[PDB]
């Protein structure tokens, strides 16, 4: 009844996944043709199936949202019961409102997407902004990486009870003020004004930089240089989504970051071989419990 | 082809956007039955029109936003040609989202009962997230109150280019920082935790407290104590939308402000007679300038950074 | 498996509904802010229930719709397996047409919010006009009091047999004629020229004042007037919706009515205080049933 | 950018709603194929036109609204910059509750039909039930017969200041009321039970059955004798949809009206060649004037009591 | 739970259909006004049941699908569980592309009618082309003659082994160069200059003509007189759609068919005693296998 | 009113249609961020504007396909009057059908796509089947390279009269013969079950291979093979829509055809620096004149047969 799919070629979160709930992943024929479409075949019957797409991380976002959209209309037009995107890391999620600019909300474009597409039901981690359940008409389940990240604070920094959580910029406040506030701790906020201004205490104290997500890591890197500059002990990193693309990979060794972790949302296991600070938190548990829990009409929020 | 109608009763900013159009409100039968139901009956025909309706505000909410329905419904059926809701302060704005909780997102239903009664067209003034504009389809034109806001600091204060711009909580980062950058000067934050912790630097100096709203004010009064607690000179609040529901006025009255300035996107005129600390910048231009540009086809994106 | 939810404060109906069903009412945290908007928080996981929600009756017809509609959407993106919002009286019924006006059909819009607010499914009683049910898409069933009114009129007029079921005005028609031939007596109907206009025959005989609703109750006590000087014994009202708002309740007192009858679709216990010829019909049964077989696939128009 | 198109066959209304609006009809290669599926093909460029399909005759109901769905296709896809269904006498009509049955609501999937295809506004004729306009989100102008049966009424019925206007059902209630009242005259009802009981007063006054529509008639020719058996001088029927499917001539020709006034929203020619008592009213001006408005973006309202 | 309703008149197909589940069909009183609207009554209740309504032939092609249409709703607000319309074979499939004209596009419009009817699935058998499964958000099944067709042909003629397929016209190229590769013999096709053009061989073999319709049969028996001229031994006819209306019966005498076969999809018991050469394929089974699997959530994919 | 934009860079045709029209292409701020996310941001106001997007070549389908998602729902949120979404190679268009699995119908995914995303219009050339424009509800203008292939051939083989047109497989029978019926010549179709069969008549006649589109050109090679060893005194590919991706331009170079004739639809000039056999027809102008006529509602389907 319950069926388990993986996008193409990244399987690791998926088969751990389908690992923690006693199941084979559902054979699927994926392929880019030579001229680039995607080629998507569901190799089996899911007539009357609680189907799940566990999104794939093959680090081309376009190509991974077409061949996340494909599947779930396969799917769909092959009488599945109920089709459920489970995506841990949520595509142009920053790109959830115009900010002055002419731009397009390109967020809820995706929501529209995976709505037309035919998904019944989404599960993802940590949105960018929690508005963006208000993209869906369809039930949106937001996981949290929160507690895991609580849970590595306490159990690997030995100075955390007095130690300093800051948000690289001014838009995370209500993310850090909320992680301090757990912990009861301080929390600092980082402004590019460019020079980069700090507001709150960090003199003498372990100093936690967390963010939703680093691509680039140029603002999570300064970051740690301005904190350092102003007399943290030691600076960490917690990212729940690493997209780490580009220099940041460099950066980060090139950083005086005495950890970077984040979470396997998106794979990190090339990435681990080129940097040695950084640590993952799996979360392919809450997954499959939300999995699990959503199949069963049981509560997710107490994962929450 | 323009034609503008107010919701009930608090017709004043209806009128003022109206008299600088050059145009007169449009004709609108609208009661309230004995049962508490909501009459109306547009008094004139709107076939093929460029329709604006402007939401009136009597406070009460889910009246409001029903006449605002049904006025948008019966234009539509009406065979208007487009149907604009004016909404300079956007309803259940505050509820957008779960926040951990089995809670509606109330705005977004509230986006799709604008959608299915028919609006084409919304335009707003600050939403409490820029994200609502994501619960639409069709397009939004969300104006800031910053040029005027950032206009009444400029000639108002006269230690400005001293001064501290304050967020009363977490979430209201972006927009102090925005407002601090423009005018190069500090911002700092408040965080509620059942105290209040101050970051940023506030001492001797001029602090304005900027908030896109304002409701029963515990907070802004709380954080004023704070602020000169931790050496500010004195203290402003400049707020958007003056909702001031409750205690507000009597929390006003009591506390630490120099002054608390509100647009009129809510009605203040009884409100100021019970509080001379009220001011009031009136935004009746900016909206009857996008109406206007808005039935034109003229960028509307000029007024974002520019006061009319 | 069946959850049922209350609409704010107005829990009588909602109670005796749970009452029959071996129900408790769910948990919901229900209320108004300073500033005039409705507050609602589910208190319990709906997750894949069969939920419905039964309408309040503070007698703020806005706040109570709204109240609504924010209990539908949120019982919807809890994933509730089904939403039915049980309605006895439709708000808006009598906006239904335009009637040679520029006016909204409001009756349209409310069926287009419940719509778009997620529900999947409408239980109400005695529409104001039948063609109500197709202003949705989804199915509607729409419950008859006349069974419950008959009843009475049998059980509580002894002169019945020789009676005379009178509508207050024209569009009333087809309503009396139909409860007059059930019971095999005369109909009559009154017009307003005003002056009022009595067609058919109520000399030397009980007349029933027969009505959907009666709000202020002008019409049914200028009717009440006529039917007296046309030589009618004594004169009832019968009404399935009792709104009874500003002079409705002083009227019927300086009204000749025998009794004024009402159901318990909206809530008369304040008002039957203050008027001693109030008798209500109990319709909790017929509703408790409807959700009952809508439940369980069982037959409703049984109950029509 | 005025375009108006004929459904198959029964051209006449079109023909005269075109002519009066200084219009040929637009061309149509309208079929249907050995397997009775019905052919179109539009014969010119609609593109960005204000187009308004007319609803053919032949009362083959499943057919003509087949081919009106179709054009109405047709028009959308060929870029059309409006499409507007002009349907005198709406189908299904009489299908519009469920009446306690597990019946279709078929004027409501009629709608959704006429929705789907594409259909941007609606023009109709008395609607059975005013509450179809409910049906359709889109805008629909239902005009009134009332005015031209009024002014029918005053210049034939020499007695008209006396009369009495009757429903041959319960149902017709507001219908009749609202002409008694404008005529200032007495109004009666009819209500069959295998029996008819009459309420109100026709004796010694001319008595005129006015229903919306009248099919096979059985009703209006029982209702005719309980008139005359209850004192009416003479009876008169004005419908202004005259259906008269299967025995209705037969039925009318054998019965005691004066005369059976009809409007042309269903063709008549052939049908008054066996019935010497049919009068036709003719509607086209109505429609005409109501397509004109439409497309101008001028009132219609005017219509409802004024016969153009 | 299954419940399986016909449409008007036609019956026969349905009847077959039910007899192989084990069912009686639905009650339902359908009939046709004087005055030619389609009349429809559900007779019994199909609330929570899954309904199938199999269309019928009454060979007035409108009036059929405004029945189905009418069937589907009356179901669909009578809170069927699901509503499956069975259509063998659909209703202005031809009309699926504007081929350089301003012509509607027919069969997208009838699927939208289906849908806002309330379908929530299809089942059909040799659509006209298969994009039209295209034409639908909703589930389509679209079942194969093919193999019944292929069985027929080994079974009947005896130098089947060296026979050639042939189509009427280009358009169906497709189609009998599939049943000609999976018998492994040669196909040919014809094109309308008129005059017509044979490419391909068909000298001293047996030729079967094969398409998925025959109407008027003009084209057809054009087409059969072209082959013999072009000394085909024998020459048959098979169609899967035999909707033979005007002349068609009349030509098919007149020419010079061994045999023209069709499936029971469209009734065709009168033609048959007015024309020999007619070979019916029951495909009762075929459709009967797709609603019970399509009802079991097993797969259907198997009858391909 | 008219304002035209280009997808990503290859923007070569986007160029030649402004040049055409007498118009600049609008601006945009066109990225794609570091993790491969496309950016985008219209630099100019498109409020009341007709708006045409016009596809990016880059052969990056998914890419192409998500950038031109995301400008159509830019240009519909600032207000456009009207998008139409220029689409010259329609993607996914080869799945366009289920083909006894459990595939997806992409083609009509996209359609969907297009569609939510905002796009009121589209205008695309030699759709793969033309049922695809069945996938949307909106109009769609599917232009043709008939008349530009007819007039090549006509121009450049001197046997014209005298060729036989060949379709590489079973579905381009109706495609060849259209061809082969307007030049009043010889048809012929390639049947491959691995080897291929041929029918119809090529010997001593020139070869005219008519596809819609070649990708990997596998077929259209083994094609010109065969036709040679059925006496073709010589072979001709002439495609619509040149893809030629992976191995194709190889396997061009070593093919035996005269010439590949493709529209530029797609980008070649790339591919004919490494292929000599490659010809290309400029399809601008009739992209340009359906666009042009689009806006001023003339008809369109007279480039069906007329090259502008």
């Amino acid at each position: 009844n319950i069926k388990i799919f993986s996008g193409s070629s990244h399987q690791d979160l998926s088969q751990k996944i389908a690992d923690r709930l006693g199941l084979e992943l559902g054979k699927v024929v994926t392929k880019k043709f030579s001229n680039q479409e995607t080629c998507v075949e569901i190799g089996e019957s899911v007539r009357g199936e609680d189907v799940y797409i566990v999104q794939s991380g093959c680090g081309e976002i376009n190509n991974n949202l077409m061949e996340l959209l494909i599947m779930i209309n396969a799917c769909k037009i092959a009488s599945a019961s109920r089709v459920t995107a489970v995506i841990p890391c949520f595509p142009y999620a920053r790109q959830d409102k115009k900010d002055k600019s002419r731009a397009p909300i390109s967020a809820k474009l995706v929501a529209n997407m995976l709505s037309v597409a035919g998904a019944d039901h989404i599960i993802t981690m940590d949105l960018h902004a929690s508005q963006i359940q208000g993209f869906f008409d369809i039930p949106v389940d937001n996981l949290y990486a929160e507690p895991a990240v609580l849970k590595w604070i306490r159990e690997n920094i030995s100075e955390w009870r007095n130690c300093t959580i800051v948000s690289p910029d001014a838009g995370g406040a209500k993310r850090v003020t909320s992680i301090a506030d757990r912990l009861n701790v301080d929390f600092a906020l980082i402004h590019k004004e460019d020079r980069m201004v700090l507001v709150g205490d960090v003199k003498d104290r372990v100093a936690i930089l967390v963010d939703d997500m680093a691509d680039t890591c140029g603002t999570i890197c300064h970051a740690a240089d301005k904190l350092l500059s102003a007399g943290a002990t030691r600076v960490y990193a917690i990212l729940t989504h690493g997209i780490f693309s580009g220099p940041a990979i460099s950066r980060i060794n090139n950083a005086c970051f005495e950890a970077v972790v984040v979470t396997n949302t998106i794979p990190q296991e090339d990435k681990m071989k080129h940097c040695s600070k950084i640590q993952v938190i799996d979360i392919s548990m809450i997954l499959a419990e939300a999995i699990r829990r959503t199949h069963n009409g049981e509560s997710v929020s107490y994962l929450f």
